[PDB]
């Protein structure tokens, strides 16, 4: 599924992300935009052989199992494919674990480089929430 901006903001809010670990809703929407262009089916292979999955580009090195990242972990205890669903529940619950892990949203490089410090509330501007 390719979510609309407001559609995603609403879904993220329903799933508990608004101010999770102190991150306003617009931070989450901005990160999804630059990670996946709001496409739940987004995948990207990293040069270390790991792969990033779904709307928040969650990496198989640490977070999910894809059976093809030797030496990896599966800290969210899910198949990586779960992260590509139209239902964002798996992505959201995994993202909670990630952002709780010590470096906050800096875990998402595209957040640090494109969202951090910016007017992130613009991402939720005009949405019914
Ligand atoms: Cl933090
Ligand atoms: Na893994
Ligand atoms: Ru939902
Ligand atoms: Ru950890
Ligand atoms: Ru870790």
């Amino acid at each position: 599924k390719v979510f609309g901006r407001c559609e995603l903001a609403a879904a993220m809010k329903r799933h508990g992300l608004d101010n999770y670990r102190g991150y306003s809703l617009g931070n989450w929407v901005c990160a999804a935009k630059f990670e996946s262009n709001f496409n739940t089916q987004a995948t990207n292979r990293n040069t270390d052989g790991s792969t990033d999955y779904g709307i928040l580009q969650i990496n198989s090195r640490w977070w999910c199992n894809d059976g093809r990242t030797p030496g990896s972990r599966n800290l969210c205890n899910i198949p990586c494919s779960a992260l590509l669903s139209s239902d964002i529940t798996a992505s959201v619950n995994c993202a909670k674990k990630i952002v709780s892990d010590g470096n906050g949203m800096n875990a998402w490089v595209a957040w640090r480089n494109r969202c951090k410090g910016t007017d992130v509330q613009a991402w939720i501007r005009g949405c019914r929430l």
